[PDB]
Order: structure tokens, then C-alpha cells, then sequence
């Protein structure tokens, strides 16, 4: 029994981190066979952040000047380009643990973990969701830009994130390995801000799953709702809407436990109009939302 | 910035797991140097539950009926021998990966990541505390029994936790990798119950010192407060005694942020009282005490 906000293990995609500087600027790199790959400002100096040319930057720079460190190893670029936001520094040794795996781009509400490192050196672990509004709510000091996020599904590493900056609010946002951001973000100092953000709500219905299924049952009731009606809820609290594609994909919970989505939506609906009385959820006093329905699986079963 | 119940790195851990099977018992186990470690009631059968006799079992044992699965590969025991509550079978290959390490004996509020694993493969990981009763909040399924919990420092891991079973109120007891239990419980199935759970106090001090790094001061008040009274306020809801050796390593704490730990306890005081009348700390609604005081130095 038991549920825990519960992190991938990270030892494949620490074999992968190593230190790249150019210039005074140090930050971390992904090493996947003969490629370094880090975010495209650590060409950037102080005054360049402001309104930065990648192109023209990187274009009056040359191998030499980066310097790759995987452990004690100094690593010797022997070329470099740019694929969107992201700097690709080939070198002239293939990472020997290298492990199977691929570049996918996740959708907001889904989860994925992070290994936070700092001077290419992994310092922590931790798990946290997308959010709508395509930031994560990360732990991260200076120094951990090109820390990385990703999922396992098979021995095969699925990377998902790779970290560039902070905004004033205290989250995070950054690219898929692509080096496509993830929210309406540019690298490059200037004003920006997130969105608003929401909850999202198949999390917190599989989050409730979870809690019938350790036990926690007081917040079930008799009845039940309807997509239409239980969304008109979810849009009044700042819920995303609940489509029938997410009904779907609890459907596996819905059956294990013999509370039905809906017949689940009816609880939210009480407890978001209503409060938690005092009482608590899996520990929580608030509404967990970083858990899919595919974490809660994995995790319970 | 931020705040997040963080996990060590697992890849060092990772690298010693396998996987021990009695009979039909399948379990894991820690592979360090030319032992494994894992958990003594894996030789016990149903039987064996209520009064295992763990010497008899054992005598009646020879290397051969223990096998040690490593990744792909079956290890060769040549040896065995228990120690407290583990087993330790001595196998023929010194394991490759085994990191710098050692093994600690931890006190009820210090943290440590727990790998959770199931036939010898890693499953997740994720941030525990040693509660005050000895017990930990863990997710566990069967088959995670000689999962292990560790700290690293730089790049020496620390083992402290093994898990050996689950409680009726779904809390985790283990031992320590000397096989020495945390707390009053024993590797039987009788009646034994954690003893009532308290808040760490210490703790829940250290992360509001970090929610002051981190910028956020609302629940501060102009008051202070004895320690004793301090005491006798808190353990009416269930806090742990504060002594002076918590108030000595708050000291850095207060040092950064300028508020002295008899201020800061006075402004837990006042929340105790209050709660939070909506507002969240750190991102939470309730008091978190699974963040030690050096937890809070490192991940701020
Ligand atoms: O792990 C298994 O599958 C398993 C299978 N048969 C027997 C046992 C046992 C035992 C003695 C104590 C161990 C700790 C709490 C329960 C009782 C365990
Ligand atoms: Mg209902």
C-alpha cells in the first residue's frame, strides 16, 4: 500500500549528463552517442541575452570554443550546429552508456521526471506534470539549465524536457529535445510570465482513484452527473474540461474500483463545491493534480 | 527556485539490485562487493509466518537453494550466513557497479530516497522520513520486500533502510543493513502496532525557514516564545519535543533568514492555532516535516 509522488529511476539518463561551457557561461549537456545536446544561450554573454542573434552568434564561433567535460573526460567538439532552440555539439567519442532511446514531445497534463544537475553533475530526482499552461513547477537554482526530463517505458528513455530558464513567478519552462519550446516562451531576456494556470482534472480524478483504492473512501457518495454538467463545474473552478477521450482512459480505474467516472465526478463535484470538511485525501488537504491515470496504473498495480 | 520533495539520483542503487529466490519466495536484494543482502524471511514458507524459528530454517539450507538473478545473469552462492534480520549470501562475482558506500543507522526525522523494486528491477524512486514511531509512509507492493533506502554524499551512498513488511495501517517497517529493526518490530506476523505518529518539529521548522528563502513571509508574527512553552504548546497537537540540539542545528537556518528558531517557533505557534486561513506554504496546505534541516540547505 501507500502512494508516493514516485520518480522514474534515473541511472540511464545519468550516464548521459555532462558539463558544457562556453565562455563563462557553464550549464549541462545530454550526451547520446556522438552528440551533446544543450540548450542554444550558453552562446550567450550578458549583453547578448537581451536581444540575442543565435545565427550570427553561433556562426563567429567555432568548435574549440566549447568546452565538454563528462566526469573527469574532457570531450572535443569536432562540430556544432543549431536545431531550433537547442545547440548540438558533435564530439569525437560515442557515449558508451548510451541507452536505448527517443526524443518525444509530451502534452500538457502529462508527467514525466527530472534529473536536476548542476556543472553536468546529477544533484536530485523529482516528478512533476506540464501544466496547462505549459510550465513546470520545478526545483532548480542556477546552473541547472540543460537538466533534462524524461519517462521510461521499456529499458527505452523517452526524453521529454530539456530545462532553460525561470520565470518570475518561480516555475520553469523550457524545450522538448527538439528544441521546440513548450508555451509561448522565447530564450532571451525580456518580460514574460505564465498564463494562468488550471488544474487538470483527469489528474485529480485518477488521483482519487488512487485514494479509493488505498483506502480512502469517505468522499464517494450515491450519485452520479454527466459530462455536460460536471464541465459547467470544472470551467466555474478553473478545471480543464473533461472530455470523453480522458473518460476513456480512466475507464481501467472506473472498472477496478466499481466507482464509475462520472459516478467519480459527482464526489469532485461535491468536493469542489463543498471543501474537504477538515478531512484529507492520501495525505493532502489540497487536490493533487501531477498524477495521470497512467501513473496511478503503474504505480497501484 | 521551487520546492520539491527531491530524491537522490538512483543510478548508484541501481546498480546493486538483484534478485534472491527461496523456494518459491522471490525477493530483492542488495549486491555490494561479493555479498547480497536481502531480508531473512525470504526462506520462511507460510508456515513459517507466526513463530519462525529463522536458525532452524536456515541450518536446514544450502547455497545452492538460494538463487541470485543479476540483470540476466545467475550469480553462484558459495556462502551464507545471517546477521540480526538479514540474510548475507556470499556469491562468487564481486559486483562491478558497487558504488562507494556505506552503512548508517538513522534517527526517526532524517530523510532518504527509497528505490522501489520488484523481481531485482527498479520501479521508481522516491523521498522518505524515518517517522517518529519508526515506521515510513513508503509505496510498497508485495515483492518490493529488500527494496533500500540511502543518502548520498557525494559519491559515497549511504545505506540506511531495507524493507521487510507493511503494518495493518499501511505504514513500512525495516532495518537497518546491519538487519537491526527500526523500532519495536519484529520480522513475525503478530499483533504489533506503530505507535502514535507525531509531527517532526525540527522539520517542519527547517521548511518554514525555507519558505523565508524562498520569499515568502506571511506567517511570521512580532512574537517569541520559551522553549518550554513552546513545548507545551506543540505536543497538544501532536508535534515532537523540540530540544536543544534541534534549536543548535536550526542555528544556520536562522543565521540566513535573520529570524531567531524561538521566533520561528513562536510563528509555528501561531499557525498550529490559525491554520492557514487559505494561504499555502512552499506550495502546501498542510505543515511539511519530511524536509530536514540540512535538506533545506542543500535543495536552497
Ligand atoms: O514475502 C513473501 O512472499 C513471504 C512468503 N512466505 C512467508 C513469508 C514470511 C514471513 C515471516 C514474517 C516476515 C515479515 C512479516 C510477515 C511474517 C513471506
Ligand atoms: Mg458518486
Amino acid at each position: 500500500s501507500g502512494f508516493r509522488k514516485m520518480a522514474f529511476p534515473s541511472g540511464k539518463v545519468e550516464g548521459c549528463m555532462v558539463q558544457v561551457t562556453c565562455g563563462t557561461t557553464t550549464l549541462n549537456g545530454l550526451w547520446l552517442d556522438d552528440v551533446v545536446y544543450c540548450p542554444r544561450h550558453v552562446i550567450c554573454t550578458s549583453e547578448d541575452m537581451l536581444n540575442p542573434n543565435y545565427e550570427d552568434l553561433l556562426i563567429r564561433k567555432s568548435n574549440h570554443n566549447f568546452l565538454v567535460q563528462a566526469g573527469n573526460v574532457q570531450l572535443r567538439v569536432i562540430g556544432h550546429s543549431m536545431q531550433n532552440c537547442v545547440l548540438k555539439l558533435k564530439v569525437d567519442t560515442a557515449n558508451p552508456k548510451t541507452p536505448k532511446y527517443k526524443f518525444v514531445r509530451i502534452q500538457p497534463g502529462q508527467t514525466f521526471s527530472v534529473l536536476a544537475c548542476y556543472n553536468g553533475s546529477p544533484s536530485g530526482v523529482y516528478q512533476c506534470a506540464m501544466r496547462p499552461n505549459f510550465t513546470i513547477k520545478g526545483s532548480f537554482l542556477n546552473g541547472s539549465c540543460g537538466s533534462v526530463g524524461f519517462n521510461i517505458d521499456y529499458d527505452c528513455v523517452s526524453f521529454c524536457y530539456m530545462h532553460h530558464m525561470e520565470l518570475p513567478t518561480g516555475v520553469h519552462a523550457g524545450t522538448d529535445l527538439e528544441g521546440n519550446f513548450y508555451g509561448p516562451f522565447v530564450d532571451r531576456q525580456t518580460a514574460q510570465a505564465a498564463g494562468t494556470d488550471t488544474t487538470i482534472t483527469v489528474n485529480v480524478l485518477a488521483w482519487l482513484y488512487a485514494a479509493v483504492i488505498n483506502g480512502d473512501r469517505w468522499f464517494l457518495n450515491r450519485f452520479t452527473t454527466t459530462l455536460n454538467d460536471f464541465n459547467l463545474v470544472a470551467m466555474k473552478y478553473n478545471y480543464e474540461p473533461l472530455t470523453q477521450d480522458h473518460v476513456d482512459i480512466l475507464g481501467p480505474l472506473s472498472a477496478q474500483t466499481g466507482i464509475a467516472v462520472l459516478d467519480m465526478c459527482a464526489s469532485l463535484k461535491e468536493l469542489l463545491q463543498n471543501g474537504m470538511n477538515g478531512r484529507t485525501i492520501l495525505g493532502s488537504a489540497l487536490l493533487e493534480d501531477e498524477f495521470t491515470p497512467f501513473d496511478v496504473v503503474r504505480q497501484c498495480s
